[PDB]
DNA sequence: ATGAGACGCTGGCGATTAGCTAATCGCCAGCGTCTCATCTTTATGCGCC
């Protein structure tokens, strides 16, 4: 519920989306399932950038952590 | 062929004798704990018909 509006912004795209259901999943998978509580900052530097592998993240649905 | 009818110091004292709420104020109020769990609810932080 809390990832059904942490929207994605890539360098390229032209339109706010939020995150579809697969990249829910992965995002899960990596980090949400890993560690204890996982930061904004810390979903930010080691799923995007390791797995979509996009320069620069941009939430809008979550703030802080 | 006679013998009834016509009735007092009290009031103003003392002095017994007896008896009763009420107005003012002050005092002083059972309290001590812990455990255990149980739920809520609030302050801040995030979303458009």
């Amino acid at each position: 519920n809390e990832l059904t509006k942490v929207k994605y912004v890539t360098e390229g795209m032209r339109k706010p989306a939020f995150l579809s259901g697969e990249q829910k999943k992965a995002i899960v998978d990596l980090l949400f399932k890993t560690n204890r509580k996982v930061t904004v900052k810390q979903l930010k530097e080691d799923y995007f950038k390791k797995i979509e592998c996009f320069d620069s993240v941009e939430i809008s649905g979550v703030e802080d952590r």
